[PDB]
Parts: C-alpha cells; sequence; structure tokens
C-alpha cells in the first residue's frame, strides 16, 4: 500500500478515507518493503525530503499531501484535524518550478467541463455562504476605492516553491501604493499570525498615512466585497479574490497565476504562462476544488464530497 513515514501524516484521522488506499508506517531505517507502491510526505516540509530520497532510490512514486482548500473550522496551528486533503502524485500545487497534478488537472478542460454545473453551484455557495480554507472568523463589518493586500506567514512553503521571498511582499505593497495613489490600502493580516504562532512579511510595517493594518479575524469574502482589487504574492486569497469577482494583481506564482486570469507581475511569469496555457475560472474551480481536494463526512468520517461539508460548515456558521 501507501507507505508513512511521518507521525504526524500517520495520524491524521482518516487518512485512509483520504488516500483511497491502505497505508502503512515504514522506518527510515530498514529497507521500503515489495507492497509498498508508493511514499507519502507532506508538501516540502523539511521531514520529507528523506523519505523523498528513500523512494527515488527505491523506485517509489512519491505523494505530496497538503490541507484542502476548504480545510476546516479552526486552524491547523490550534490542531483542528483536516476534512479535505489535497493528493498529488506529480508535485504539488504551490511548486510552480514544473508541473503539478493540480496543473495537469486544470489543462483536462474536457474533465472539467463535465463539472460545470458541480462547480458554479460550489462556488455560488462560497461566495454567498462566506467560506474559506477555515471557517470560524466572523464576517467584516464595514463603516472607498480600497485596495487590499493580503499577508502570509513568515517561510510559507507557497512563497518559497512560488519563486517568492520577502522581496515580493516589499514589491507588492510598494506597487499598490504607487499605483493606487488615492486609495486606502488595507494590509491584512493572516491568522496564523493573529493567532500569535507565527510571523507575517509585514511584521515591521508601520501603518501610516494612507495604510491601514486589518489585525483581525475576518472571512474573506466578507471582506473582499469592500475592496475594489486584491494585490498578492502566493495566499490563496488571491483565488478566493477571483471567487467574488475582484481583480487580483500577482507578485508570486501561485497554483492560480499564468493562467490569464490575474494581473501577474512575476519576471517568469510568461514563462510559466508558457506551460500552463488558458484556463477559466469555472475551469480552476473544478479542477482544484473538485478533482484535486478529497474529502470527509465531518460527522462520519467516510469518503465524502465538497458539497456535503460545505453543507456541515455552513451548519456551525449560523452562531
Ligand atoms: N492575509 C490573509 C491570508 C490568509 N487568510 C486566510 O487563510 C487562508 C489561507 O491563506 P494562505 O494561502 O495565505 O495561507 C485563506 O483562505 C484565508 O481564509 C486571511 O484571512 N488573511
Ligand atoms: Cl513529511
Amino acid at each position: 500500500g501507501i507507505g508513512i513515514y511521518s507521525p504526524g501524516i500517520w495520524r491524521i484521522p482518516h487518512l485512509e478515507k483520504f488516500l483511497a488506499q491502505p497505508c502503512q508506517k515504514l522506518s527510515l531505517l530498514r529497507p521500503v518493503p515489495q507492497e509498498v507502491n508508493a511514499i507519502a510526505v507532506w508538501g516540502h516540509r523539511p521531514s520529507a525530503a528523506k523519505p523523498v530520497a528513500i523512494a527515488k532510490a527505491a523506485g517509489k512514486p512519491v505523494i505530496r499531501l497538503e490541507d484542502g482548500f476548504v480545510r476546516s473550522l479552526d486552524l491547523g496551528v490550534n490542531g483542528e484535524p483536516p476534512l479535505s486533503l489535497v493528493v498529488d502524485d506529480c508535485g504539488i500545487y504551490y511548486d510552480a518550478s514544473k508541473p503539478s497534478a493540480l496543473e495537469k488537472l486544470v489543462q483536462d478542460k474536457a474533465g472539467n467541463t463535465a463539472l460545470i454545473s458541480q462547480a458554479r453551484e460550489a462556488m455560488h455557495t462560497i461566495v454567498t455562504g462566506d467560506m474559506s480554507k477555515y471557517n470560524l472568523a466572523p464576517a467584516f463589518v464595514a463603516d472607498t476605492n480600497i485596495v487590499l493586500v493580503v499577508d502570509q506567514t513568515f517561510n510559507d512553503m507557497s512563497v518559497t516553491y512560488g519563486n517568492a521571498g520577502p522581496h515580493e511582499f516589499a514589491a507588492m505593497l510598494e506597487a499598490a501604493m504607487a499605483e493606487n495613489p488615492q486609495a486606502e490600502i488595507w494590509v491584512k493580516v493572516h491568522p496564523d499570525v493573529l493567532e500569535g504562532k507565527k510571523t507575517g512579511y509585514f511584521a515591521d510595517l508601520r501603518a501610516t498615512q494612507r495604510v491601514r493594518l486589518i489585525a483581525e479575524n475576518v472571512s474573506p469574502q466578507s471582506l473582499l466585497r469592500h475592496v475594489s482589487r486584491v494585490y498578492v504574492v502566493t495566499s490563496q486569497y488571491g483565488f478566493e479574490a477571483l471567487l467574488a469577482g475582484k481583480p487580483v494583481t500577482c507578485f508570486g506564482q501561485p497554483w492560480y497565476a499564468s493562467w490569464g486570469l490575474t494581473d501577474d507581475r512575476h519576471p517568469q511569469s510568461a514563462l510559466l504562462s508558457a506551460r500552463r496555457g488558458s484556463a477559466t475560472l469555472e475551469e480552476l474551480f473544478a479542477a482544484a476544488y473538485l478533482r484535486y481536494c478529497r474529502y470527509i463526512d465531518p460527522q462520519t468520517g467516510e469518503v465524502s464530497d465538497l458539497f456535503t461539508v460545505l453543507q456541515w460548515l455552513q451548519l456551525q456558521r449560523r452562531h
């Protein structure tokens, strides 16, 4: 079956329902058993490197896991288990350097066309139901040329493997201010940073003149309703802004950039766009949320689907 080296992965409740194959615990100090057909690791976490090297030396395929795009109520850093995982047998969605399984699913346009009705339905529920990767934050309350600038957690692997770093956050903020000289600039702090368990790229930024720091945990769709445009490096927020109908400028190379839907500023955007080609928003959504992500039922733990997870999350949110 699938070999697992990381105790953290092994402890994910209902892991075998996400992987849809039996899983077995392996030792880094013993040969890979013959019955193991693939090895699973978590993204590019440092713990992945040695299992990946073993897999390659043993001729076994590598599967990289990560959290789903609609994951849970509370944050991962707070211990809440995931209701959704991505399962990538090629790379990982946030690594722009080569195709990922997600990239290939987006490029399979016929497969995505078959899911247009499901995609439209789920997109509508996510936007109008105010859902996101995490789902405990209250709705934002406003009181209007507003430009949203999205911070991330320092050294997020989606930044590093998306060909970005501190420089792109500085360039992004400078561009937002220079390109919108009369707007209010809202810098949104990431919730893991608000929880105190991480630091953000704008940690040293002084709230100043036209720049307001949004240091509150609020649901993205509710906040996006009040902004005119969104600047990101690689945050999932950028895709959520596309769902909300807002223009998105991208300074890194996230999974949703370079398809023709974003104002891409990264110096390699032309090269990534040549590899990816074009895709529509509904194609990207179907590939990412309906084909790439896998779900369990929040009440039974059995294999499930996005619609059931959305239905349950909106239950919990009505309070
Ligand atoms: N500045 C930010 C960055 C992320 N987020 C939340 O964190 C989720 C994951 O975003 P990242 O990809 O930036 O980690 C988003 O879907 C959103 O719910 C936020 O609310 N404010
Ligand atoms: Cl790992």
